């Protein structure tokens, strides 16, 4: 009977820590003294337990006690959000990530910083928004870009090496434009696997600059004072849970999240996960 929710690592919404040597999880507290809420979730590091918490683990806390039902996480098994591709050297087409465990039945519910869009909705069911955001750009601090216009990005060299975050709705978002076509045939050569990788590469000065949602952007420079973001999003997107079609879930899911946008949860779990200090990492 327990819903089967798959989700991903991505600071500060879900981390992903090992457990200690007994099994269990690390006692610690919010930055209001409360305890972080841990909870198991299954996945490669082999798979094995793992403890997660974040953001998006305090929202699906929230919405099992609301919605009275139990669960078990897991992250998702190839590490992607999600895109639709041809499979097996066929013309059948099948959605990777977390979309992909969706639809075949290995989650019920994705709970994480899931963007929602059209052509995900042709295929699953998206809860209203329980995040608003967009797309943005970071750079290291000294680097000079004006934005998703800006020449080195309009004209791609291999003096400017920039890029976004393989199988994930960004990677279609350039893909799906004609106008961008110069720039998706770019990042093409230069996408990571993971978004950690990709923060970690720009820190590094491997990487020049990094497309991607700035509700994770905006959290990593403000973090780390080596990093900064272009500030502007040249897209909006919200983040929303995923279910099947037809599912007995969505209504509900769409009246907790309605319920914590009024009345302060939300505002609350940015208080605690995202804006509550200053740089030190």
């Amino acid at each position: 009977t327990r819903l089967k929710i798959v989700t991903i690592h991505q600071e500060p919404f879900v981390y992903v820590k090992p457990t200690m040597s007994d099994g269990t999880c690390k006692e610690e507290f919010t930055v209001n003294g409360d305890p972080v809420k841990k909870v198991i979730c299954t996945g490669p590091n082999h798979t094995v337990p793992q403890c997660c918490y974040g953001f998006c683990i305090d929202l699906l806390i929230k919405l099992a006690r609301t919605m009275n039902f139990t669960y078990e996480v897991h992250l998702v098994a190839d590490g992607k959000f999600g895109t639709q591709e041809r499979v097996n050297n066929s013309n059948k087409k099948e959605w990777n990530g977390m979309m992909g465990e969706l639809l075949s039945g290995q989650a019920d519910m994705i709970v994480a910083p899931l963007t929602i869009n059209t052509e995900r909705a042709q295929y699953i069911e998206f809860s209203k928004p329980f995040k608003y955001q967009g797309l943005t750009i970071l750079v290291k601090k000294g680097t000079r870009i004006t934005g998703i216009n800006d020449p080195r990005l309009r004209n791609p060299s291999d003096k400017f090496i920039y890029a976004t975050v393989k199988q994930s709705s960004v990677d279609i978002y350039f893909r799906r434009q004609v106008e961008l076509s110069t720039m998706y045939r770019h990042m093409e050569k230069h996408n990571y696997e993971s978004a950690a990788e990709a923060i970690q590469a720009v820190r590094d000065n491997k990487l020049h600059a990094f497309i991607w949602d700035s509700a994770v952007l905006e959290f990593e420079a403000s973090q780390k004072c080596d990093l900064v973001t272009t500030g502007e999003l040249f897209f909006r997107s919200g983040f929303g849970i995923g279910m099947r079609k037809d599912s007995p879930w969505k209504q509900n899911v769409s009246l907790s999240i309605l319920k914590s946008h009024e009345n302060g949860f939300m505002e609350d779990l940015d208080k605690t996960w995202v804006r509550y200090q200053e740089c030190d990492s």
